[PDB]
């Protein structure tokens, strides 16, 4: 709540037109076509189940936006691209908390330079 | 609320990733394959459809940030419809207005639109 | 080249696997990015090219075929700007088609620190 | 030099980006992220042998670029391909390998990507 506002806060002072989820990504940040799917989750290791993972996949999918998971950890504030996350035998979906991410202006910076995975 | 359900339904069975807004925030966010459209659901008040200068300036601020398509709506049983934001006229204290013959499009000429926008 | 080569030579000094394109190829047809840096599963090409009366013009047949081998490769695509000073990389996703089909970059880009950040924390494991 | 173009062509044909190289590997072929790395190399009564020299630049560049090395057998018909770990180092250092080793044909190659 506190962490996903800050986020919110930040995007919409960097240009984006954001939304909250009222299936749904948590986030989702709109500037200049580009659409952000932002995934909130608090690990030491991040896992994301099979239905919940399914649903924000699909959401992906359909509005053709770039996923991430949204890393919340005390001083740190990652987000990493849900293509990045290993598929296990189950269909659950998982990727060490300590992996290579984009901090909030990384990700800013990354929408700006039009790239998307 | 019944229409604005039914529209979410809608864009749903034809492929938008759709929310609803929890406002300087369109009703409706529909995204297909990189496409922005935004619905601000709006009732035809004796046949014309008033904006009024605060929400309007919220939802086009929200659509020019988002690079998003803006559309009313139509808050009616029946046939959807939906007026592109465009057919409106600004009046002189900055409020939207819209006549009683400015048609809007029916929920399958909107998916044509979004179609060509994808191909593009 | 002297860019070039400091391109080069600065992408190895990070840690990546550097190549150039042959003189025996981008033969208008079948392309290949002037460098291709690899680290550890990441691809970077990068196209050099001259600022010329304001504008950066690239030929529809060259950027056809550097794109081709961008999305082919699953690399990210750069024009490296044949200036001095300050190293600029536009990506490519930045330049506008014209109506022949050419590609143009108008007016400013990534330095050379934000290209291999941004693209390591992209893509990077 | 016609056996390396082929190679080209063929992986080419499946997909790949390639550049056929002006210690750097022959070929690099590129797929979906995925860097396959090969060094041409002719067979000698049914034995491929690489210099020490040789074989440390490729086997740097194949560790710093996160790519899949292997030996492109020059000969002609059905494209051969040694993984360079199925290489047996000698007592000089030097590499060497058996033409057949059971060496992976093109698809194997192609299917060693598709993971």
């Amino acid at each position: 709540s506190a962490v996903e506002r800050n986020i919110v806060s930040r995007l919409r002072d960097k240009g984006f037109a954001v939304v909250r989820a009222p299936p749904i990504p948590d986030i989702i940040a709109l500037k200049n076509g580009v659409i952000i799917l932002i995934e909130m989750k608090s690990r030491g290791k991040i896992y994301v189940r099979r239905e919940q993972a399914e649903g924000i996949i699909e959401f992906a999918r359909k509005s053709g936006g770039s996923l991430f998971l949204g890393v919340k950890k005390p001083g740190v504030l990652k987000f990493i691209p849900f293509e990045k996350l290993r598929r296990t035998e189950t269909g659950n979906y998982v990727a060490d908390s300590e992996i290579e991410g984009l901090d909030l202006e990384d990700l800013v910076r990354l929408v700006e330079a039009k790239i998307s995975r």
